[PDB]
C-alpha cells in the first residue's frame, strides 16, 4: 500500500472503487482519490501500488489512460456492456519520485519478445482503428498497433506487430494492401458480390503477401500501404504518351493480348502544354513481348453488326498489344 | 456534507439514490432530496456537496442537467443499457448564496488547457449530434463541443474543440466537410459503393483538411462547413453567361479539357429578365489557360454511329474548354 | 404513510414492490396492494402517498397509468430491457377523497411554463410516436406531446410542445412537415440516396420552418401538417384546365421556363363532364411573369435524333411557360 | 395457503420458485411443486392459492399456461431476455374441486367491460401473431386477441378487441385490410419505397376504415379482411367477357379514362369453354357514365414514332372506357 | 439423495452447480460431480437423483446432454444470453443399475399423448434445423422433432410432430413444403418481394395444405418435402418430347392457353440417343381438354411492330396449347 | 491444493477470481497469483491443481491460454457478454516437474476415440475460423478443429473433426467445399437469390460430398478444399486449345449440346508464344460421346431477326458440341 498522485486532463472513467493500473495486463495498482487541483485543470489522482513494483517505480515512469478500441457497442451507445478503463506504467531508470504527469497516449513499443514492430506509410488511415487485424492467407498473424501523422503532414504512418512465429513470413518485398469495409460491383452481364471477411467490415483489416525470394524484412523497415489488392499486383510501369483522355478511365481500362487483359491503365495525368500521358502496370510474362516497334493502340468500342455482343459496348475504350522484336522498351506512344 | 437546493424544471432521470454532481467528471455531490414547490412547476433538488468545494461554492455557480448523447440505443429503446444523468456545475467568484437556479444547457467553453475552440457555420445541423467526432486524415483529433442557433436565424453555428497537440493542423486557410450518413450511388458502366467510416453513420463526422502555407488558426476563428468533400475543392470561381439550362445540372456538369474532367459546374440560376448564369470551380492546374480569346463552349451528347460509346449519351451536355492568349479574364458568355 | 384506492381495467405491469406514483416525474406514492372486484372487472390499487400530497391530495386528481413508449425493444420483444411502469396523477380542487376513478390516456397540457403547445392536423398520424422529436435546422426544439382524433372522423390533431427558449422560432406562417421513415430512390442518369437523420427513422421526426417576417404564433395555433418538404414549398397555386391527363402526373410533372424547373404540377382530377383540371404551385421569383396572354403548353417528350439525349425520353410530358404582358391573371387554359 | 394440483401435458417454463398464477394480470397464486404421474404423461403441479380466491375457486375454473408472445428475440434465441412464463384462471359457478386439468389454450373472450370483440375471416393468418396491432388513421385502436381455424377448413377467423372509447369507429360497412411485411417496389421511371410502419414490419398489423354513415357494429359481428389497402378500395363489380388473358394482369391493367386511371382489373378466369372472363372495381364517380352503349375495349401499347414514351410500352395493355347514354347496365363484353 | 455415475464424451457445459437432470422438462437430478477416467476419454459425472426416481430407476434408462437449439444469438457468440445445459433422461424395465453411458443423440419419440408423429424424405435438410414450425394456413400447428440420415445415403429423414387437436388436419394426401429462408425477385414491368414470414427466416419452416376428401394420415406415415409451394402444386404430369431444349427452362417456361398460364414446364433432360425430352404439370381444369389429336407447340418470341410488347420479348420460348377431341392421351411430342 | 508456475507472454483475461484449468472441459485448477518477472516479460502464474491431477502432472504437460472463437458480438465490443478464457493442459509422462512453459497455440489432436480427423488443402482460409461448421445434405456433422500454414508458404492447411458415427460418411472419393459468406446473383431475365444458410453466414462452413462405391477414408486422409459447389462438380477434363479468348469467361462459358448445357469452361490461359487454350469440365453422361472427329466449335451471339431472343445476346459467345464416331480422345481444337 503506497500513495502515488498523477496528474490527468480529464476524470473520465476513473473511478476510485474499480480502476486498476494494468502493467503488462497485470492488475498492479488502484486508484483511491480524485481531487482536482483548479490551475490549468490539474486532476490529482492518487493510487496505491504495491511494495516491489513501489521499490521499482522510478521518476521516468509513463502513465496514460487507456479506454476501449472504438467497437460498434461503443459508437451504439450501450456504455455497459463495452467494459472499463485502466491506466497504464512503464518503469524506467530515472530517480526516486512521487509526482508523475500523465501521457496523452500509449509510449512507443519498447519491448522484446520476438515480435516484429513494421511501419506502414498511408496517405490516410482509412477504416483501420488501434487494434485491427493482420492476415496472411486471410489467417491472423498481428494486429495494428499505433498510428500517427509523420512530420510532414501528407502521411500517415501506421506501426503494425506481426506475432513471433509469423515474423519470418514478413520479407523485404512483400507488399501490403488494405481491406477493411464493405464495396458492392454492379458488374455486367451479371453481378456477384463477395468482397471481404466479416471481421473486416466492422473493424478494419490489412492484408499482406509473403513474396518467394527475399531477405526477411526486420526492425522497423517502412512498407507503403496499398488501398486494394488490385493496386497491389505486380508488373512492370510503363509509361504511355496518350492523345486524350476521352474515354479513358484511371483503373477501368484494360491491355488485351490475344483477347486476354494483360495489364492495366493505372495512371492518367494531363501534362501542362495539354499533354495527357499516363502510364500502365503489365503482367510479367508480357514484359519479354515489349520491345521496340512493339505497338500499344487503343481500339474504339465499335458497333457490330454480325456479331451483336454488348460486352464490347459496355467495356468502351480499350488497349490492344501488338508485339515486334528488337531491344526491349519501356516507355511508348499511342496515337 | 451540506444541503444545496437546486431548482429544475423537470425532475426527469434524478434519483436520490446514484446521481452524481460530476465538476469536470469528478464526482462532487450526491442528491439528496426531490420536493415540489407548486409555483411554475418548481423543483427543489437538496445536494449535498464535499467540504472544500461548499468553501469553493459561490454565487455564480452554473448547474446543469445533463443526459447522455443521443445515440443508437437510445432511440432503439433500452433505457437500461444507455447510462445514468448527472449534474454540472461551474464555480464563479460572486457571493456566498445558497439558493440557485438550473440552466437550460451546458455553458459556454470557458477553460483553457491549451485545447482549440473554433467555430463552424453550417446552413443547417445536418446528421452531426454533440460528441460527434473530427477527423484528419481518417485520424480523430476533436470533437463536435456544441451547437447553437445564431441571432439571425439562417444559420447553425457548431463549435468544435481540436485537442491540444493538434492545434497545429488547424490553419486560416483550411476548410472543413461534413462526413456524416450514407449515400450510395449507382454509376453508368458499373457502380461500386465506399461512401464512409463506420462510426460517420450512427453519429456523424466532420473531417478537414491542411493546407501547406498557412498561418495557424486561433481562438475563436469561424470556418464554412461544406457539405461534401467535393463541394470543398480548392478551385477558381469562373462566371458563366449561359443560353439556358436545357441540360445542366447544379453540380453533375463538367469541363472537359482533353478529354479530361477539369471544372464543374457549381451554381446554376434564373436572374431576372430571363437571363440563365452559372458559375464553376476550375482546377488551379488550368487557371493558366483561362485568358481573353479562350471560349467554353457546350457540347451535345451526339449519337455516335461509328464509334458506339454509352458513356457520352448517358453523361449528357458537357462542357468544352478551348484554351487562347492575352490577359486572364474570369468570366465567360456561352452560346 | 395513507392508503388510496385506485381502480384500473387491467392490472399489468403494476407490481406492490416497484411502481411508482411519480408526479412530475416527481417519486410521490408507491403502490402496495392489487386486489380485483369482480363486478365489470374492477381492480382496487392501494397505494400510499407522502403527508403533504395527502394534505394536497383532493377529490379532482387524475391517476392514469403510464407505459414506456413505443420502441425498436418493445416491438422486439426485450421486455427485459426496456423500463418498468408507473402511474400518474393531477390534484385539483375538489373535496376531500378516497377513492379514485383512474384514466384511460393522458390528460391535457394544462401546466404554463412557457413552452408552447400547438396543435397539428394531418390526415392520419404516420410513422409519428408520442414522445417523437420535432427539428428546426435538424435541432431538437421541442417533442411530440400527444394527439387524438378530432369529432369530424376525418383527421388526426398532434398537438406539440416546443421548449421555452425555441418559442420565438414558431411564427404564424410557419409550415410544419413530416421526415419520418426511409425512402429510397432510384433516379436516372444515376441515384443517389440521402434522405432523412437516424433518430426518425425508428420513431419519427416533424421539422418546420420559420419565415422572416411573421407574428409570432402563441396559445394553441393550428396548423396543417404537410407530408413530405417538397410538399411544404411556398409558391403561387395556379389552376389549369387540361385537355387530358395522359402523360401528366401528380406531383413528378415540372414546369420548365428556360431550361429550368420552376413550378411542379400538384393536383389532377376528373371533374365531372369529362374535364381533366389541375394545379400547379410555381415559384414566387416567375409569378411576376404570370399575366395576360401568358401562356403555359405541354411538351411531348419528343425523339431527337440530333442530340441524343435519354432524360428528355425519360422524363416524359413537361409543362413549357412562355411569358407574356398584362393584367397578371391565375388560372390557364393547357390545349 | 392452500393446495391445488393442476394437470398439464409439458412441464416446460414451469419453475417452483417464480411462476404466478395470474388472474386478470393479478398475482393470485404460485407454483409450489411438479410431480409427474406415468399415465399419458400426466404433470401434476401442486399451486398455493390465496384464501378469498379459494372460496372462490370452484370446479368449472380454467388453467393454461401463458408464454410470451412471439417476438424477435425469441426467435433470435435471447431466451434470458424475453420474459417469464405464468399460469391462467377463470373461475366459473361449477362445485367444489381439487383436481384440474389444463386447458390446451386461451378461452374464449367472455368478459364484459364495453371493449368490442369482432371476427375477422381471413383465408390465412398472414404475418398476423397475437398481440399484434389494429390501426385507425395509424393510431393504435386496438389489437389482435386470438385466432382459430373454422370449422370448414378453408379460413382462419381472427378475432379482434376494439377498446372501449373507439367502438363508435367501427362500423357495419368498415373495411379491414392488412398492412404486415414489408413490400419493395421497383417502379418504372423512378422507384419510391415507403411501405408501411416500423411495428408491422417485426409483428405484423391490422388497418381499417370508417365510412360516413353507417350504423355502429357491434356484438361479434364478421368483417372480411382484405390482404392490402388496394384490395380494399370501394368501387363497383363490373364484369366483363374478355377475348383472351394475352397481356392482361391480374390487378395490374387499369382502366383508363380522360388519361386518367379510373378502374382496375381484379379478376381473371378462364371459364370451361375456353371463355376468358374477369371483373373490374371501377371509381363511384365514373359509376354515373357505365350506361347502355358504353363500350369498354382494351388498347395495345402501340409503338409511338412521333411522341416517344417508354411509359405507354411499359405498361401493356390497357382498358379504355368510351362513355354513352341508356340505362345502366354493369357487364360489358370487350372484342 | 442418490449417487449416479453418467460416463461422456466430452464434459462441456456441465457444472456442478447448476445443471439440472430434467425428465420431461421437470428437474428430477442436479449434477454432484466432473471426474475423468483416462481411457477413452471417459467422463465419470456424479449425479444425484431424487428417491421415487431412485426406485424408477433402471438398467435401461437413456441419459443425454442436451444443448440449445441453434440460434442467432448461438451463432452470433452471445453465450451468456443463450441459456444453459440440461441431461435428459428414459427410464425402462431393465434391471437394477448403477453406472450408465450417456448416449449421443435424442432418444425416438416413444410417448403417446395423441400428437402426431410423421416422417418427410427430403434430399437435404434445408434450411430446418430441429424445433423449426410447421405451418397451416399461417398458423403453427406442430414442430420439427428430429431429423436422420436414412440407411441409403440419398436423403434425410426429417420426422415432425403435429400437436393432438391439428391431428385432423393432415390426410392421406396432404403435401408438404418448405417456407425457409428469404428469396428476393427482380421481375419485369415492376418488381415486388413479399416471400416469407419473420420466424421462418432466422429457423426455417414447413408448411402443408389439407385437401378435401382424404382419409387421416396416421401412426409414421411417409410424406415428401417439397422445396417450394410452386413445386407442391396439384396437376397432371404429361410427357414431351422435345426437339431440343434451346429457349427452355427447368421451372420458367410456361403452358399458354387463351393467353392464360396453364401449365408449367418442370423436368427437362438429354436423354441419351441425344433426345430432349421434359415433362409439364398441367392444371386439372384444363385436363379435360388434354385428348388426341391436342397439339402442344412451342412458340418463339417474335418481335412484334405493330403492338410493342416487352413482355413478350422478356419471357421468350412460351408452350401453346392447342385443344382436339378424342381419347385422352398423357405424352405429346412437340416439333 | 498445490503451486505450479505458468510463464506466459501476455496476462490478458487472467484473472485469479475466476480463470479455471479446463482439462477436457473439466474444471482441474484455478489461477491463484499473476506476478511479473522483467526479463522478456516473463509472466509467471501461479495456479492451484487438485490432487490427482497433481500426482498425474508430469514435465511434459502443455499448458496453453484459450480464448473464445472470433464472433460476431467479439467483433461487435460486446466484451461484457462474449465469455471467459482458461488454460488448458495435456500430461505426458515426462518427469517430476514444477515450472512450465506456455504454449503459444493449441496441440495437435492427440486422443482416440473413433472421430475422425482429415486434413484439407485450401490456398487460403477463407472465411472459415476455428469452430466452424461441416455439413452433410445441410446436417452438421464435424467442426474445423485447426488450421496452420503448411512449410511452403504456398498454402493453407485446415484439419477437420467428423464426430464418430459420422466416420463412414467421409470416403477417399469425396470432395468438400466451402459454404461461407453471402453471395448474390443478378440474373438476366430475372433475378432470384438463395445462397446459403444462417450460421454459414457468420462464422462459416464446409460441405462435403459422399460417393456410392469408395474406400471409406481414414487416419489423417488429404483432401483439397474447393471453393464453391460449382467447382466441386465431377466431370472429364478436356484440354481446349482456343483462337483467342475475346469473349471467353474462366467460368462462365458454357458448352451446349442440343441447347443444353453439358460442360462448362473451366480454366483460360494464355501460354508463351501466344497460345491461349484452355479447358473445360463435361458431364459424363456426355463422355461417351467425346471421341475422334467430334468438333467442339464457339458459336457468336448472332442477331436474330425473326426470333427476338435477348438472352442469345446477353450470354455472348456459346461452345457447341458436335459429335462423332471414332477412338475416344480428350483434347480438342477450338478455331
Amino acid at each position: 500500500g503506497n500513495t502515488v498522485t498523477i496528474d490527468f486532463m480529464s476524470a473520465d472513467g476513473i473511478v476510485p472503487g474499480r480502476t486498476p493500473v494494468r502493467y503488462q495486463g497485470v492488475e498492479v495498482g488502484t486508484v483511491q482519490d480524485i481531487s482536482l487541483s483548479d490551475d490549468l485543470r490539474k486532476i490529482e489522482v492518487k493510487v496505491s501500488i504495491k511494495s516491489d513494483m513501489k521499490d521499482a517505480l522510478r521518476e521516468e515512469t509513463q502513465f496514460w489512460l487507456v479506454t476501449p478500441k472504438a467497437s460498434l457497442a461503443g459508437v451504439s451507445g450501450l456504455d455497459a456492456l463495452v467494459g472499463g478503463n485502466y491506466i497504464g506504467m512503464m518503469p524506467g531508470k530515472g530517480k526516486e519520485q512521487d509526482h508523475f504527469v500523465a501521457l496523452d497516449t500509449q509510449p512507443k513499443y519498447r519491448l522484446d519478445n520476438g515480435d516484429l514492430m513494421i511501419h506502414l506509410q498511408a496517405p490516410d488511415l482509412g477504416s483501420l482503428n488501434s487494434g485491427s487485424l493482420v492476415y496472411f492467407r486471410k489467417i491472423p498473424v498481428g494486429k495494428v498497433y499505433d498510428y500517427a501523422i509523420n512530420p510532414n503532414k501528407q502521411g500517415v504512418v501506421i506501426d503494425v506487430l506481426i506475432e513471433r512465429r509469423f515474423t519470418d513470413l514478413v520479407k523485404k518485398g512483400s507488399r501490403f494492401w488494405n481491406v477493411s469495409g464493405v464495396d458492392a460491383n454492379v458488374s455486367i452481364s451479371g453481378a456477384k458480390v463477395k468482397l471481404e471477411s466479416l471481421a473486416a467490415l466492422v473493424n478494419g483489416a490489412i492484408a499482406f503477401d509473403s513474396p518467394e525470394e527475399s531477405k526477411p524484412a526486420e526492425a522497423e523497415d517502412t512498407f507503403g500501404l496499398y488501398e486494394d489488392l488490385a493496386h497491389s499486383q505486380r508488373g512492370v510501369i510503363i509509361k504511355l504518351e496518350l492523345p486524350s483522355g476521352a474515354g479513358l478511365t484511371a483503373d477501368s481500362t484494360p491491355l488485351m493480348y490475344q483477347g486476354l487483359e494483360v495489364g492495366q491503365l493505372t495512371k492518367l495525368d494531363l501534362n501542362p502544354g495539354g499533354k495527357v500521358t499516363g502510364e500502365m502496370t503489365v503482367d510479367p510474362s508480357v514484359v519479354t513481348l515489349l520491345r521496340e516497334n512493339t505497338r500499344i493502340e487503343l481500339r474504339n468500342p465499335k458497333l457490330s453488326l454480325s456479331d451483336a455482343n454488348l460486352s464490347a459496348l459496355l467495356t468502351g475504350k480499350t488497349f490492344e498489344l501488338v508485339p515486334g522484336d528488337g531491344e526491349p522498351r519501356k516507355e511508348f506512344v499511342v496515337v
